[PDB]
């Protein structure tokens, strides 16, 4: 234990809770970690929370090797104000099935999840399982700062960040949009509603983690974290939350995909194309059997990924309503936009379509915006190129206009119409005043 400065918004210092919030168990996972770090954590758990809040303290040991992790931790342990107990996974198992195994050795009514390397922040506790105690149903995530790994020095996390995700079914950290401004009426003291979850940390009711099906220990063990639990809650009735008032510290291929491919098989029913479509030859990758989680949907009855998209993330990465998911073909030389892999703020480039989708994969979404993933096709100036830049949903400089009849796409902004490369910069699309010609004719077809 070492001290913090008070982290939280300044609203949050006043609020008052109501009496007897359930009381919770935390349950830590850790793997060879190091003997300060795993401690600070302990001893931040039980220096910042309120004592009769706490249940215990259970430490999962998967498998380690470090010899100071055995008994003296043990040893260590057992003598100290909250009961600490240290459960040991006999040959390596994974997050999963360690916080699996955690938890069902946990007796407090609300099960928080934590590393083996984080921090705890003053008030901490206290608005999640208020939270919790409002609703059973609402998972709660703390506000996660960050520590360094070199220097250990704290900064902490905003409340202007939520959890989203990108077509590659990647978790992501995203800017809180308007809409749950409005809904707060500016209050950022009141939780975020947001659309997944880091998976790092959490708390949730205990008859609720069973209720939705715990997890899926269907997943390959050397996964890691998931959007899994995040559609799950959402589309199956329950409410994710980021508690603003909440912070709390954290140190900063074939197997990633078969996760990817279990949680996209079962939760996104028809949008799983944007992910596949996009990584030719995932579909070679054997994700197992997925039959009990189709069960489980289907006796929760959840919602449909649709729902989840209009009412729960508007401004996903992933579009609700697309004009079209495909190559976009230029009519007089067969060219095709693709990303080449590049990053944001780079040139999209145009080559000729070789029909294999990937790269060559692009998105013209309700929201009239060209987008291949979460980057979006920009101009800021005439004849100026056409950049890929991370999709900002103010349309603007993002903005582009398609005549299905006339075939032609302008940028609203300047009023040019795109077309074929010019010389010099033969391998980028061009963006022109509009002449009329099969050169600024573009073919957006569907798979
Ligand atoms: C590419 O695929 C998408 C979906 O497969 C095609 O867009 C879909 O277009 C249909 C018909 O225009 C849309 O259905 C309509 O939806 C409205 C909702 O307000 C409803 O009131 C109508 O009765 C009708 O069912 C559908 O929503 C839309 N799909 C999505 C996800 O946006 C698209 O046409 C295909 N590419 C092309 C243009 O060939
Ligand atoms: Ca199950
Ligand atoms: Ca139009
Ligand atoms: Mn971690």
């Amino acid at each position: 234990n070492r001290s913090l400065p008070d982290v939280r918004l300044e609203g949050c210092k006043t609020k008052v809770y109501p009496d007897n919030l359930p009381t919770t168990s935390v349950v830590i996972v850790f793997h060879n970690e190091a003997w300060s770090t795993l401690l600070r954590t302990v001893h931040s758990v039980i220096n910042r929370s309120p004592r009769h809040m706490i249940e215990e303290i259970v430490l999962v040991d998967d498998a380690s090797e470090r010899d100071f992790l055995k008994r003296p931790l043990e040893s260590y342990v057992k003598k100290l104000k909250v009961p600490v107990h240290v459960i040991r996974m006999e040959q390596r198992s994974g997050l999963i099935r360690a916080r699996l195994k955690g938890a069902a050795v946990s007796r407090g009514q609300v099960i928080t999840f934590l590393d083996a390397h984080c921090e705890c922040t003053a008030g901490w506790l206290e608005p999640l399982l208020a939270r919790i105690k409002h609703d059973r149903r609402t998972v709660v995530c703390p506000i996660i700062d960050v520590i360094s790994d070199d220097t250990f020095e704290y900064m902490a996390g905003s409340d202007m960040t939520y959890g989203g995700f990108n077509w590659k079914l990647n978790f992501r950290w995203y800017p809180v949009p308007q809409r749950e401004m409005d809904r707060r009426k500016g209050d950022r003291t009141l939780p975020v509603r947001t659309p997944t979850m880091a998976g790092g940390l959490f708390s949730i009711d205990r008859d609720y983690f069973q209720e939705i099906g715990t997890y899926d220990a269907g997943m390959d063990i050397w996964g890691g974290e998931n959007l899994e639990i995040s559609f799950r809650i959402w589309q199956c009735g329950g409410t994710l939350e980021i508690v603003t008032c909440s912070h709390v510290g954290h140190v900063f291929g074939q197997i990633i995909n078969k996760n990817n491919r279990r949680l996209a098989e079962v939760w996104m029913d028809e949008f799983k194309n944007f992910f596949y479509i996009i990584s030719p030859g995932v579909t070679k990758v054997d994700y197992g059997d997925i039959s009990s989680r189709l069960g489980l949907r289907r006796k929760l009855q959840c919602k449909p990924f649709s729902w989840y998209l209009e009412n729960i993330y508007p401004d996903s990465q992933i579009p609700r309503h697309y004009f079209s998911l495909g190559e976009i073909r230029n009519v007089e030389t067969n060219q095709c936009l693709d990303n080449m892999a590049r990053k944001e703020n780079e040139k999209v480039g145009i080559f000729n379509c070789h029909g294999m989708g990937g790269n060559q994969v692009f998105s013209y979404t309700a929201n009239k915006e060209i987008r291949t993933d979460d980057l979006c096709l920009d101009v800021s100036k005439l004849n100026g190129p056409v950049t890929m830049l991370k999709c900002h949903h103010l349309k603007g400089n993002q903005l582009w206009e398609y005549d299905p009849v006339k075939l032609t796409l302008q940028h609203v902004n300047s009023n040019q119409c795109l077309d074929k490369a010019t010389e010099e910069d033969s391998q980028v699309p061009s963006i022109r005043d509009c002449t009329g010609s099969r050169s600024q004719q573009w073919l957006l077809r569907n798979v």
